[PDB]
């Protein structure tokens, strides 16, 4: 149970080793303005994504950070967001836990 893949297509996305405790915990339960609730896991690093659009600070769950939508680069499924423009760390990923599949190397 080391590697996280895209649940839809199996694209390699991230590792458990790259979990990042932002503000005390790697898991944050959040809701967007459309009322959708997400369990978001924070990662220092990710791969196999495609970041779409320019960064936006509107409705950012993480103070000091602007967000870009992160799609699965393979199948185009929305996996979360990339965060940038902040400090300690400058950038990180917030990925939707239930859209990932955990398994071995
Ligand atoms: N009409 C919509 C529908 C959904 C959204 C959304 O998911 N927004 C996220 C972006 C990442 C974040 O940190 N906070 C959010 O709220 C937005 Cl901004 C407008
Ligand atoms: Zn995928």
């Amino acid at each position: 149970a080391s590697i996280f893949r895209c649940r839809q297509c199996g694209q390699t996305i991230s590792r458990r080793d790259w979990l990042l405790p932002m503000g005390g915990d790697h898991e944050h339960v959040v809701f967007n303005p459309a009322g959708m609730i997400f369990r978001v896991w924070c990662f220092s690093l990710a791969q196999g994504l495609r970041l779409i659009g320019a960064p936006s600070g509107e409705f950012s769950w993480f103070k000091g950070y602007d967000w870009t939508i992160a799609l699965c680069g393979q199948c185009g499924s929305h996996l979360g967001w990339h965060y940038e423009g902040g400090s300690q760390p400058q950038t990180f990923f917030g990925l939707i836990k239930d859209r990932l599949a955990e398994g071995p190397a």
